[PDB]
């Protein structure tokens, strides 16, 4: 589209910027361990809550990258896990809300990042990655295409970020290298690149430096189609002490909020975050949408 006035509809906000930019070069918002909503047993909800609205208040408030946990049951199906304790959601329950959506607002598009969350079921007929590409990613929403994705390829699908090893079906992105608890940076598919800041698990201090110093690099190196930041603004800790998600996120959000607003740059990447509402002061998704205005 042209105007900048449309990256102001949360519902819509894809919808003025062309369709030959890579997804790469985007800067959209994303929700780490999105299905965590449900979890209101208290010792879970301080350990594993990240989340307090639905995937669609989700989606309808600019998330449009998802942190999909799963694991397979006896059932034959994945469903939604944190860590070895179980989300009540599922897998399904997931892929329609992103349909409903997407069929709702055509112009947008999601990416769906899935990870084996836990040990698959005893029970299970399959492997993780052979079920979820005969029972669920044969689905058509999934878009099938490989390399650099452009924008105008996904409208209307669901594009994988695969989190998992063994997988058979060409789609979305590459699994790659991801070390634990740190940023590091690897290459995707032949022409792709990603550095990711990941420490989840450390100080608040480092934390703070670890995603502005990744924000640098990237309004830095800014028109380089050609690779993907990913920064997690997620901290987690020891819990049932105000050392929960919560806590640090009541914090680190307003404040990298407002570290986009004032630096006005031009491509923040994706940010990966908890607690999406809007609580919080400045409102982390909103600027990181925001510095899209230099695309338009």
């Amino acid at each position: 589209a042209s105007s900048v006035n449309e990256l102001e509809n949360w519902s819509k906000w894809m919808q003025p910027i062309p369709d030959s930019i890579p997804l790469a070069r985007i800067s959209i918002p994303g929700t780490h361990d999105s299905g965590t909503f449900k979890l209101q047993n208290p010792i879970k909800q301080v350990w594993g809550m990240t989340q307090e609205y639905d995937f669609r208040y989700q989606m309808d408030h600019g998330a449009r990258i998802f942190d999909i946990r799963g694991r397979l049951t006896d059932d034959n199906t994945i469903v939604l896990h944190h860590g070895p304790l179980y989300l009540y959601v599922t897998l399904h329950e997931f892929i329609n809300e992103a349909k409903q959506f997407l069929k709702d607002n055509p112009s947008e598009t999601i990416i769906m990042s899935l990870k084996k969350e836990y040990e698959d079921m005893k029970g299970a007929e399959d492997s993780f990655s052979s079920t979820f590409e005969k029972k669920y990613f044969v689905d058509p929403i999934f878009l099938k295409t490989e390399g650099n994705i452009k924008l105008g390829d996904a409208r209307g699908k669901i594009v994988l970020l695969k989190r998992y090893s063994g997988s058979n079906e060409p789609g979305g992105y590459n699994n790659f290298y991801w070390p634990d608890n740190e940023t590091f940076t690897t290459t995707v598919n032949q022409n792709a690149n990603v550095t990711v800041q990941d420490k989840y698990k450390v100080s608040y201090d480092e934390k703070v430096k670890s995603i502005k110093d990744t924000m640098d690099e990237t309004m830095n190196n800014s028109e380089d189609l050609n690779h993907l930041y990913i920064n997690f603004t997620s901290l987690s800790s020891g819990g049932t002490a105000w050392n929960s998600p919560y806590y640090y996120a009541s914090y680190i959000n307003p404040e990298i909020a407002n570290y986009i607003k004032q630096k006005n740059p031009a491509r923040v990447g994706w940010v990966i975050q908890d607690y999406i509402n809007e609580k919080w002061s400045p409102l982390l998704y909103q600027e990181v949408i925001r510095a899209n205005k230099s695309l338009i």
